[PDB]
């Protein structure tokens, strides 16, 4: 049994140095919402030193709508610019996770989810798709043949259904256990009482902290960490 | 005997469409000087319908040095972004000809010539590097194994050397036999009276304009226009 966990990386925030010796996979920024080329290229550089799996994380450029085929648009631009100074250092880009906003919003617009998966499949049909578990972006992933896996998170919520609770309340160290219940047995307790199914293949470790402590412990109490090799 | 005729597009000004009609080759802004990736988009497709060869116009993001390094990766950045967006659309990208100041400045600097010929060569070797004649730039081209072209211009004025003089005067249509002269025979008058000898393998028309007028007279008096199958 083997899980795989990654961190958001080359936004130069918190220290991706520490964090990418106990992750398996990176999201790298790809100058939209955070980051640049000089960025991008010595986040590479790192996680081949690591030997951490290279993962895209496109972003964006009150919600209206922007047409499924800027997005698509962009998130190319965005990946085939970070695949391409990843291909110079001899690596591989492995993975594309959406950022924020973007990542919030194709969890339920399938329209937005599918121009992503479009995107990613456009740019290298062997790249990992990254999406929140049971959301409409695993939907399109595998809508398309795209590998996908599902994320969770270990400080978060979750509704019967099996969704997350929306922040505050929709208008402590229980993440541990909450954490290895999903990956060990596929379930968590939602904040309802009921269990809910779920596929947990990747957990997301915030390193913007001393916040670090939990991504070790986290670690400490973990059995495998790998990347995803589907 | 062939020619090549290049412009520069994704910058949404002027008239890309009609000059996407005369032209061979097309230099598609990058996102950071100008266009954006619809705009790369948009003009890709543009560039198939024309049969035109698709290739990136890469910029910079007071001779304040950036370091050949940042070059370098902010160069793979713009036309990694523009090769993946072309190959979406089952198209190719073609060749690489740096944008106004970093072209301006990598003609005289070998250490930014090297920086955007290595970059060009990390994308993809089979890449044409497109510089000005006789510049450092085509020298760090053929440094690299890389096909490179060299372009001369219709209305300025060159000195004994076959470089061009300084803006202004160094702080007519006579520009077509000019052209004719150093695509039938690689040689030019310089403003000192002396002949320079050229390559002119490939000469950049002015879309912003109705400078559109002396373009198709520049064709008129033109033999067979060609993109560079080096």
């Amino acid at each position: 049994m083997k899980i795989d966990l990654n961190a958001d990386l080359g936004e130069g925030c918190a220290s991706d140095a520490e964090l990418l010796t106990l992750v398996s996979s990176a999201n790298i920024a790809c100058g939209f919402h955070a980051g640049d080329a000089q960025i991008m290229q010595a986040c590479v550089r790192e996680a081949i030193k690591n030997g951490v799996a290279i993962g895209a994380h496109p972003s964006f450029p009150s919600a209206m709508q922007l047409p499924p085929e800027t997005v698509y648009a962009q998130t190319l631009y965005q990946i085939g610019a970070l695949a391409t100074i990843a291909r110079a250092q001899g690596g591989v880009m492995r993975h594309v996770k959406p950022h924020g906003m973007l990542y919030n919003q194709a969890a339920k617009e399938a329209q937005l989810a599918d121009a992503i998966a479009r995107a990613v499949y456009a740019c290298d049909p062997a790249l990992i798709l990254v999406g929140l578990a049971g959301s409409e972006l695993i939907r399109a992933g595998k809508q398309y043949g795209l590998t996908t896996r599902e994320e969770v998170f270990a400080d978060r919520g979750y509704q019967a259904d099996g969704s997350l609770v929306p922040r505050s309340q929709s208008g402590e160290e229980q993440a541990l256990a909450q954490t290895l219940e999903m990956v060990q047995h596929g379930r968590v307790k939602s904040i309802t009482g009921e269990w809910a199914t779920v596929a947990a293949q990747t957990v997301c470790l915030h390193g913007d902290g001393h916040a670090l402590a939990f991504a070790r412990r986290l670690r400490s109490a973990f059995i495998v960490v790998a990347a995803l090799e589907h």
